[PDB]
């Protein structure tokens, strides 16, 4: 299970809604989201309905404004409870379709290029667990939730480029 309370206004003010599960469409309920309290679960907030647009990873804790989840705006129109995983393993590849140099991680990586000297990651195999891939180092820029499965090209994880600077496990 999980539980998040979404507030329209900064600092946990305004109209609010308590969500226990995936909600593909917040628009009837919240016209904006400027703070959130995550009681439990790892959540992905989405700028757009039906889990599209900019994605923001949130874990347990309180966020007094949208900048605290790296939000570019107060637009939150869907949210997903990310399934718990008990282990994490990801392979990153230089080229598409699992070709070229590969590196395999089981831990968080704040600076990819420190370990794998490629600015671009063209395919990846998420063998175990859910991960968040970040465009920039130190968990900045655009975020992309990765669930277990095969990603033969960067389009498969919802990005418009292959730039990857950091990545983290979805874990408590
Ligand atoms: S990814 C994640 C975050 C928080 C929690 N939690 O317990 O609050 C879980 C979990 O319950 O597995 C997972
Ligand atoms: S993959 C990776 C890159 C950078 C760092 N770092 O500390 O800067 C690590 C780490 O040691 O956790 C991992
Ligand atoms: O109570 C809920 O859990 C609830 C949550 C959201 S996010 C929107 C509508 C809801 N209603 O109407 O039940």
């Amino acid at each position: 299970m999980g539980k998040i309370t979404l507030y329209e206004d900064r600092g946990f003010q305004g109209r609010h809604y308590e969500c226990s599960s995936d909600h593909p469409n917040l628009q009837p309920y919240l016209s904006r989201c400027n703070s959130a309290s995550v009681d439990s679960g790892c959540w992905m907030l989405y700028e757009q309905p039906n889990y599209s647009g900019l994605q923001y990873f949130l874990r347990r804790g309180d966020y007094a404004d949208h900048q605290q989840w790296m939000g570019l705006s107060d637009s939150v129109r869907s949210c997903r409870l990310i399934p718990h995983s008990g282990s994490h393993r990801i392979r990153l590849y230089e080229r598409e379709d699992y070709r070229g140099q590969m590196i395999e991680f089981t831990e968080d990586c704040s600076c990819l290029q420190d370990r794998f000297r490629f600015n671009e990651i063209h395919s990846l195999n998420v063998l175990e667990g859910s991960w968040v891939l970040y465009e920039l180092s130190n968990y900045r820029g655009r975020q992309y939730l990765l669930m277990p499965g095969d990603y033969r090209r960067y389009q498969d994880w919802g990005a418009t480029n292959a730039r990857v600077g950091s990545l983290r496990r979805v874990i408590d």
